[PDB]
């Protein structure tokens, strides 16, 4: 029901995803991409279907005379862009100041000023830490276990801790200014796109490299893992059915500790179970995450597609293995980057 | 008294100069520096009589990077009162209330890290959101979750509350992945010597002092739970000497009375009719009421709130701003006026 959206990050890995799928399945749509191109940032995830359905803007999201001009000519605003990765928060928090508080208020104003749709995409990291399920009464299935709607918002980084605060506002526009706004946050995305600082590209990119795998600590922490198609689906879903200034669980029930998910890894791709190293573990490092997406399944009727891990895991390193030269030319910098805070452990 | 050196940020303000005055009498062994910019709700006639070699004031931004490492440099604590306080002004405005309360408590979280000092965080128990009247209550106020812990959910309803949330949340993630000394504080609404007429309580006692009638925004069942700055001097003097690294503290002192009852009040001991005031415009997204249990302060710190007579409190402040009309008379124009412009009588 929308003709001219802004897509926000749209050049990043879940963001282009979903470009992709309104290219796809929405040809009516027309999509205004507007992304700043940092590190995460790649005109390749889009080069392909760029034209007369999809046009990229390059600009900052804080930048209001830009956004202002932007407005003026849509129908609603997808917002994807943000600073995304926890240990780059740790090292130097300044950029998720800026971008995730600073950049959603702007756009949160522009929203106001021409009374148009607005979707705020967010993270599982909002509600803190669980407890592993071997040590709940409920194994991971009682009251509280796992996180709902109604979960307190507890961020440990200051990555996850910028989301929380800019779903904060978000939630204060809508009561305080009848912002016609909704809310999503969902679990550990995966998939084609994906940029090789993440867990598993990384480690599927440094085997194809002859590079060791990593591992944080014994690899004891869980995630919620889900493709990114299935985040794509349930985005549309909560834009042209969801209510006004409810928030919305994304989540497919796919739990795995990120041993169990890099022995996976190994064995797909032909590597001994121990070929990989243990390194300097994360400070603060989130414990178990889990969603209970029971809110979205039975209010939109969204069912999640791509519930075979080990399918979803196998295409995912074929994507990979057959695109490398996307890739390559990052790989020794993003490696380099770590070892100036990680070290094998010993 | 572990503390020798302490900046104290919006000590030119209402409740920070009630705290810096707290100080001076009863803590001689300390010296402070107060780091107020002097807005409109700023006043050194606050701090006049103590400035000297006990009490410094410096005039700055808490978000001049460049002026708080030179403070920070040479003190053992930051207490933290400065903000943007008025909910009606974030309605107008919310601009302000993003600088100060969100930028400028990350600014100084930054300058505590790198000196490795003791941090304690100012807040309100508006970042909780709202609750419904006892009389609608199953437990009439007295059963779990009637009154706000600290266990109780964020969910601001304005610009005002969810920037201070918003704060409160960076505060905490800065202690579990940095390691930042701070503790938290929620405090109900405050009243007493020297408060902004722009407040309600003053509002009121003011206009009549000036020919003006009282203003209550609709039928004025809306509660609020009042302390006196005095009990949140002690309060918070209370947690930053003896606080746990990392807790929330809420403070109060069991004195929920609705706005309609409070007017009356004042009229009472002013020698005016019941009927002498005005029915006004409600304020948007207007927060019902407001509930403070103070179990974990009293039990674990010891602490004991000393003006629990209302009455008494109320007549002793009619008192204050009666004796020192000089001190606001200058300002009565300006403040009525900004409010017809988004109130009218009905
Ligand atoms: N990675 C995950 O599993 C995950 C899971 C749930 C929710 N989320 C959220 O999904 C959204 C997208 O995540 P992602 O993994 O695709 O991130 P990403 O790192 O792959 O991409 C971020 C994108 O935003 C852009 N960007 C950064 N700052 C910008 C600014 N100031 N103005 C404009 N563009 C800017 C970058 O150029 C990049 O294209 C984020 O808001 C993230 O918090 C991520
Ligand atoms: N008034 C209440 O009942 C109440 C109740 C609970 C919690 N609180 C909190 O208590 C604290 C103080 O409240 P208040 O009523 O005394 O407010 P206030 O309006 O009386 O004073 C705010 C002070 O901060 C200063 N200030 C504003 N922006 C600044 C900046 N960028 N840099 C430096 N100084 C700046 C102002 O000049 C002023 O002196 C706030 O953090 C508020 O959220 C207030
Ligand atoms: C990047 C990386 C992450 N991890 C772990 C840390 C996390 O528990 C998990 C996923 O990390 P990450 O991809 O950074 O995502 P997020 O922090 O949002 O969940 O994998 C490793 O073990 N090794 C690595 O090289
Ligand atoms: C300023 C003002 C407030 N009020 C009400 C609104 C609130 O419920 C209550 C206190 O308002 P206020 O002093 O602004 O404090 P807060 O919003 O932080 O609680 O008094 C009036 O009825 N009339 C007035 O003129």
């Amino acid at each position: 029901q929308f003709k001219n959206i802004i897509v926000t990050g749209g050049a990043g890995f879940i963001g282009s995803n979903f470009v992709h799928y309104v290219y796809n399945n929405h040809p009516d749509v027309h999509v205004t991409v507007l992304d700043k191109l940092t590190y995460a940032g790649n005109k390749a995830n889009l080069e392909a279907i760029l034209g007369d359905r999809v046009e990229l803007v390059v600009g900052d999201i804080a930048d209001a005379e830009l956004v202002d001009k932007l407005a003026a000519k849509a129908d609603a605003i997808v917002h994807y862009a943000a600073e995304s990765h926890n240990d780059n928060s740790l090292n130097d928090p300044s950029p998720f100041i800026h971008t995730n508080f600073i950049g959603t208020y702007t756009l949160l104003e522009a929203a106001r000023k021409y009374d148009i749709r607005f979707h705020h995409v967010s993270t599982d990291e909002v509600y803190g830490d669980l407890p592993l399920r071997e040590d709940l009464p409920g194994h991971g299935e009682g009251p509280g276990e796992k996180f709902t709607a109604e979960t307190n918002y507890n961020p440990s980084s200051p990555y996850s801790s910028t989301k929380a605060a800019s779903d904060l506002i978000v939630k204060a526009w809508v009561r305080s200014f009848g912002v016609k706004a909704t809310i999503s946050n969902c679990s550990n995305n995966y998939g084609p796109y994906q940029h090789i600082e993440k867990f598993i590209p990384r480690q599927i990119t440094n085997i194809l490299a002859g590079i060791k795998p990593k591992l944080y600590g014994e690899g004891k922490n869980v995630r919620d893992w889900i493709h990114t198609n299935d985040h794509s689906t349930g985005v549309w879903a909560i834009l042209t059915k969801g209510r006004m200034g409810e928030t919305y669980l994304i989540g497919a029930d796919g739990e795995k500790n990120n041993k169990e998910v890099l022995e996976l890894i190994l064995e797909k791709m032909g590597q001994p179970k121990d070929a990989y190293d243990h390194v300097t573990d994360r400070a603060g490092h989130d414990l178990r995450y889990a969603i209970d997406a029971s809110k979205l399944r039975d209010e939109l009727g969204w069912t999640p597609q791509f519930t075979d891990f080990s399918e979803g895991l196998e295409e995912t390193i074929q994507w990979y293995t057959d695109n490398q030269d996307w890739w390559k030319a990052e790989k020794e910098a993003v490696e380099a980057n770590y070892a100036k805070t990680q070290e094998v452990i010993k």
